[PDB]
C-alpha cells in the first residue's frame, strides 16, 4: 500500500528478474542486480509489502523458493526464469525508519580465550 522508491540502477546487471504474484496475472519483469540478486527496492515497485517470494514451476512441479538476504532477493542455481511466484506476507511490515549517512569504522585488538 505504501512505498515505491525509485533508485536502483547501478552499474552492470547480467540479467532480469520476471516472475508473477498472481497466476492469472502475466510475467512482469524487474531488473535486478550485477550480481544476479534483486533489489527489496524492486520488490516493493510491483509487490509492495511482499516479504518474501515464493517459486511455482509448472513444468519443474517441484518447491523451490527465491531466497532472501539482506532484503535482496537472491537467485536459484538456475536464475530467475518466467515461472510464478507466490508472495509470503500478512499485509505488510516495515520496521524501517533510519536513513542517515555516517562511518564509524575501527580495528579491533586480537581476541583469543579458551
Amino acid at each position: 500500500m505504501a512505498g515505491s522508491h525509485h533508485h536502483h540502477h547501478h552499474g552492470s546487471m547480467s540479467e532480469y528478474i520476471r516472475v508473477t504474484e498472481d497466476e492469472n496475472d502475466e510475467p512482469i519483469e524487474i531488473p535486478s542486480e550485477d550480481d544476479g540478486t534483486v533489489l527489496l527496492s524492486t520488490v516493493t515497485a510491483q509487490f509492495p509489502g511482499a516479504c518474501g517470494l515464493r517459486y511455482r514451476n509448472p513444468v519443474s512441479q517441484c518447491m523451490r523458493g527465491v531466497r532472501l538476504v539482506e532484503g535482496i532477493l537472491h537467485a536459484p542455481d538456475a536464475g530467475w526464469g518466467n515461472l510464478v511466484y507466490v508472495v509470503n506476507y500478512p499485509k505488510d511490515n516495515k520496521r524501517k525508519m533510519d536513513e542517515t549517512d555516517a562511518s564509524s569504522a575501527v580495528k579491533v585488538k586480537r581476541a583469543v580465550q579458551k
